[PDB]
């Protein structure tokens, strides 16, 4: 079968030809319909051998969805055709965090050497995948696959970063969006629709704040030096009560806690290496939390393909072939996919 | 009347003589049975002219219990008599914020010169002391007035710390006390009463280590560079669900930061100018979340003198009057005030 | 100054001049800009002498606004001219519910004494009103009073009982909303604002549904014997997540057991003495909880009030006079009025 | 081997001897160590025909530890020889609740023909059990056998009850516990390691009374006519913040309603069919919650265990062998279990 994978430390991702695997027993093999390119996949391939965790070669893509093709030995409570996301971020399935579906934080997953698809374990950008057990597939039923692939990654994700605070985000409550890329673009549309927060989009890119007043940002701001006295402006002086950084670069942070309210929240989302808030007494406001999140979790997986079948998530997208792979990716690097790139084999 | 001032920038507290206050329309005069000294007094007195926002002269005491002497004009749902403890941290009372009783996290109160009694307003540590409003005092019965006085910041502010982040501390979770004075001995026995979590003291005082044993800690650690290898020898590599740090000092922020659990919590609660948890990943684990606490809400002051009234807490403390003032307050700049002191005036 | 006030047991309200009253010391005088009519009042009128407590002569009108006329002596928390929304259940503002805002659950406003302007205390129905404190206002700014008025109650009432469940309420749940009247049409679009939930309309009128499709349902069925199986087809099976009964009859009652779904949630909103949820084993699903909320909170009206300025609630009103107002209650009786009633006084 | 099952509607269980099962794919086989009885399986057995869901013939115990004996196909993350205790209410696995781990709350199961363990699956009441997927079990590590088999049931379903309302039971809450049998001792216990409410227990019988005051309940009153009046006299007249009902009868329910806050809570935890709360205006207090919950969460039982572990629960019971399982059912029917009894298989 075709897929791309990261080969070689420092290199470009590359089309192979590799055996189609079968699932073994509790498997699943899927005939994959989208997968998902996501900047983490950059960040991975830009790390240095010694910190890099991927295993190679790796087939990327931790964002998939597909159809049952094939049953391991003993599954049940799938039929062969079902149309199915990719649950992420595999943990063991039996300490308590994994007992309330929680495995983004599961304690046990590095001893017991399990890693999430695209990321130590095969990932989705191939024409089929192996999922370790069915608990970490999700029905998606008839949503067109190429917008349903990013759920599991750009929709998750924020899903999970939003939900840690939703009940700060009452009437009244305005949360600032850093970074309208795949994440934060979805990001915007969640706060819609499940709170009734004021949204403030912050970009670089003229065209991606155009991209956040179309999913529904209440204004959208440029980001740098004048990002935090714009955002108070519109705000006035309590500020945001929660700053959802999809950048996370230490600009970025900065600009969170100069603009974060008393009592509020800022999620630092983006991985930018070396970037962190500065949590002390007169450096952020009283009561203001701060928290790198990850992922997010069985049941909120649900919930973000519930939002996809409801018709509250618009996901932005341009279509990729498996061949375009590698070229895909030079597109995410330089910043010219307004959206998610979407691998459809 | 007698009070305890900070009079001038760099000096220590003098004992004087001021008029006795009236109240004006809304206002309580209580005379005073217990005042308690905090740390927070010292680092406020350390201050530099152009940082220093307390105003001079400054009754001291941001701990305050009480009996109502006179009501202000319009005063009503309190006698003359009753037993009450001072909500310290006031603020505007018609905010989002302050309608939850959350005057700790009011956003008005700069901008109308709110300020609390003990810094901007005349404080606790004198014969009387004015409140502001009714809705800032909370009956106590007849709890001790020595004991009640911390009840008001040594209990209300670690309780507010821990009430953030209550439903993470169910059982077999683990929450590490830093510093076991005034406010830690509080806290350690708080997590007992509201939560089933294992609780950890650290302390660099062996002294200290003892008094958190004697007021529950189910372990004692030493503080400085073997605490966070310590603390995961006794949480078993999962690390600590939650870490509330009294001390807030770089080195406590770093040991909290070293041992926190995935999804746990850190409280920075101690105040050291500068010292920070630096929040990014590969520096922290995933979902742990980070926040300095302010003071507590008023339904979390009522919830402290409940615990109190129902036999919780055994609050630690030394007597002083209010001549001893000043040395009570060096007293607890050399750390030798085993809990909390406390003015009584006569 | 004109007021309409129920003066009788058993008859009608009448329109009566009685004196314009001046604020004591704490309270405000209100130029009233509107006052609603609510269904609560027909049944309040329709007590036997025994069991209505309103008092007589009473000023009718739970839902005011309106703008500051006159301070009472000490009031200094807002100007003369302020468009401000009034806070209706007066609690006393010290208990440990009060301490929160959650004046509508206060332990002791019965012995007391307090009761709300509009049952107890003179209401909104009036050229001017009188609140007895500043935290039982909140301001409006501009926000027109006619459709700021039904914030007070169809506002705040189906806010607070959505509130309590709102974590319930995820991507992929269901909500039904049992009678689209005054409060119901509200309920609804506080769903749609606050929730992801799919919105189910239940009413009795083929209009009362128009209207429902008007203000955002996904959906609408006919109330009675059909309806809960016609919730179930939309549903598929697993029922409705939580249902918000704003009728409360035994009937609708029932609709609501029958349509629940597992660890859901039924919040019996509208009062018809005598009915009743029956919450037991094999009569309800397993962990479907079922509660009589009141009123609502301090904060949450702030809430309501941010979501009308935001252009969230398009409150569906008719305008009467002062002397209409009687009118206005027999068209409240006959089910003629779209939405809410509001009395505008000249 | 030898088991106890229930073969004939409207007879005694029998000890029978069947086939040692074998597991297969994904199943495990646990030699049982201890097999708790519960009043639940009287309540099954007493059912006609029409209404018992068990099947015949059904091996009885849904309260089971064991030792892993024999891992099916495909099983990982135990090892023969670890001991466990068995998650009871089985749910899919797959649903938004059992992806929760609710699987108490599973929307499929019925649907899937998915029961539980003694109660339309095999129970522990056996030499060995099946248990249907590693999901459902839970170590315990050395904890003895006789006092964890209770855990599963006993302690699990009071765990949920008050885990459901917990952020309620702050200080100064009172919670009020109606029956001290199997589920009663052990909700006192986990309601003063959780919370700090102050606990008044409630029974027919003075030495379950005694019992309670044992497991440290603050007060201990006689069930019947005169209790709702004595649990008032504890609280004043603000009532009981929450009542957990572990009896259900209509007597008890309505002593609940007769006590239970403004803004409180009721739970239904106990089963007797016909019984029910009436929550309707004038028929319970503003904002009183009432649920019928259903045993527990899978994390849940995890949190019970962790604080058997931690030395919270003292569990009081009464060992039996396999041949007296049925003169052990007649002891339970008579009331002459002073806490829970428990099989142990030799
Ligand atoms: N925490 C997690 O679990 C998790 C999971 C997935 C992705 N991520 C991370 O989230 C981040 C976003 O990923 P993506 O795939 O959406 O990226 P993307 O490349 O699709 O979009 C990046 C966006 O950020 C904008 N941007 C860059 N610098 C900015 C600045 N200084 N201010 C404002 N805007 C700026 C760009 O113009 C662009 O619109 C990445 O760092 C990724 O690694 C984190
Ligand atoms: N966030 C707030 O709202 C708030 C409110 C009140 C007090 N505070 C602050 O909390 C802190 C504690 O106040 P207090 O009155 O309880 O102080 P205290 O002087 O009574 O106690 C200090 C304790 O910390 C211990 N300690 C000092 N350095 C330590 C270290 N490196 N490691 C471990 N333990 C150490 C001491 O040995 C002593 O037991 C102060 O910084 C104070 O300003 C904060
Ligand atoms: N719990 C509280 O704190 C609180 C506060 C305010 C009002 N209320 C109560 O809420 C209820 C509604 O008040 P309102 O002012 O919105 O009433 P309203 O008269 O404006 O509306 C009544 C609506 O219910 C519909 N209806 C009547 N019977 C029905 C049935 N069997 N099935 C479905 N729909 C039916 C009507 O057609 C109409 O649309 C009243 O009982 C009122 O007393 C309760
Ligand atoms: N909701 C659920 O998921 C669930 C789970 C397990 C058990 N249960 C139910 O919980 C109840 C208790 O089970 P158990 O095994 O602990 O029972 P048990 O037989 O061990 O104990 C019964 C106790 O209730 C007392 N009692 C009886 N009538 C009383 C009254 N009127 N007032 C006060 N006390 C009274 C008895 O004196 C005895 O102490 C049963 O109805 C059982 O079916 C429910
Ligand atoms: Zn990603
Ligand atoms: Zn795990
Ligand atoms: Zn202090
Ligand atoms: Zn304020
Ligand atoms: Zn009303
Ligand atoms: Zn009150
Ligand atoms: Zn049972
Ligand atoms: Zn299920």
């Amino acid at each position: 079968m075709k897929a791309v994978q990261y080969t070689e430390i420092g290199s470009e991702p590359v089309v192979v030809d590799i055996p189609t695997p079968t699932p073994g027993p509790g498997e699943i093999l899927l005939k994959v319909t989208a997968a998902g390119l996501c900047h983490s996949d950059i960040t991975v391939m830009d790390m240095p051998a010694a910190q890099y965790a991927g295993g190679l070669p790796l087939t990327l893509g931790h964002e998939g969805v597909g159809t049952v093709a094939e049953l391991g030995e003993g599954v049940t409570g799938f039929g062969v055709g079902d149309a199915v996301a990719v649950y992420g971020p595999w943990g063991c399935g039996a300490c308590h965090a994994c007992a309330r579906g929680r495995e983004n934080y599961c304690t046990r997953a590095a001893d017991l050497g399990i890693t999430p698809p695209g990321y130590g374990s095969p990932g989705s950008m191939a024409e089929y995948m192996i999922v370790d057990s069915a608990r970490h597939l999700v029905p998606i039923g008839d949503l067109d696959p190429v917008a349903a692939a990013p759920l599991t990654d750009a929709g998750l994700t924020p899903y999970h970063a939003i939900s840690r605070v939703l009940p700060l985000l009452g009437p009244g409550s305005t949360a600032v969006v850093i970074g309208v890329g795949g994440l934060g673009h979805v990001g915007i549309q969640i706060l819609r629709a499940v709170s009734a927060a004021r949204v403030i989009a912050v970009d670089l890119d003229d065209d991606r704040l155009a991209l956040a007043r179309e999913v529904g940002a209440d204004a959208a701001v440029k980001s740098g030096a004048g990002a935090a006295d714009a955002i108070r402006e519109l705000t006035g002086g309590q500020g945001a009560t929660a700053v959802f950084d999809f950048v996370g670069a230490q600009s970025t942070i900065d600009t969170a806690q100069q603009v974060v309210a008393v009592d509020g929240h800022i999620s630092v989302v983006g991985i930018h290496a070396g970037a962190h808030a500065k949590v002390g007494f007169w450096m952020i406001p009283f009561g203001a939390s701060v928290v790198t999140p990850y992922w997010g979790t069985r049941s909120e997986l649900m919930e973000v393909v519930a939002l996809a079948r409801a018709g509250r998530l618009d996901i932005h997208t341009e279509t990729f072939t498996l061949d375009e792979g590698p070229a895909a990716y030079r597109r995410l690097r330089e910043g010219s996919i307004r959206g998610r790139g979407v691998v459809v084999p």
